């Protein structure tokens, strides 16, 4: 069994989502098409949203999973505001490295640009700490 270990840091370049606004920017991270799902806080009306939140994640499969990682604007209704999202293969991440690294999010429909977005990403054995070479 193994375990991926995501902090996301931060994005920047995002697009103007709120006529009179800027962005409320959250992000949601997706193993696959497993049901469970997790999501940053919203960083209300900024282009540079900071969370460096993280999250554990167990992993099916080092090679065949992927992470989808959405982000979104809030908006002020019932529903948000789908900006981008981007499809992370997991074989990409040598076991046990801590990779650092942006990520350019490709835009949804009526979208301009899709923003990028750093996320520090480490595949595990479990119980290993997370975040530290292995
Ligand atoms: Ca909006
Ligand atoms: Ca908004």
């Amino acid at each position: 069994m193994y375990q991926l270990h995501v902090r996301v840091v931060e994005a920047k370049e995002l697009p103007k989502m709120d006529t009179f606004g800027k962005c409320d920017a959250f992000a949601i991270l997706q193993l696959n098409s497993s049901r469970n799902i997790h999501r940053t806080k919203v960083i209300e009306k900024t282009y540079t949203p900071v969370w460096n939140e993280e999250f554990h994640i167990p992993l099916e499969d080092v090679t065949i999973d992927t992470l989808t990682v959405f982000l979104k604007d809030e908006d002020k209704g019932s529903s948000d505001d789908p900006i981008s999202l981007i499809k992370i293969p997991i074989n990409q991440f040598p076991l046990g490295e801590v990779v650092d690294k942006w990520y350019s999010l490709i835009p949804v429909k009526g979208v301009k640009k899709g923003g990028q977005i750093r996320l520090t990403i480490h595949i595990a054995p479990l119980g290993a700490t997370p975040f530290q070479k292995t």
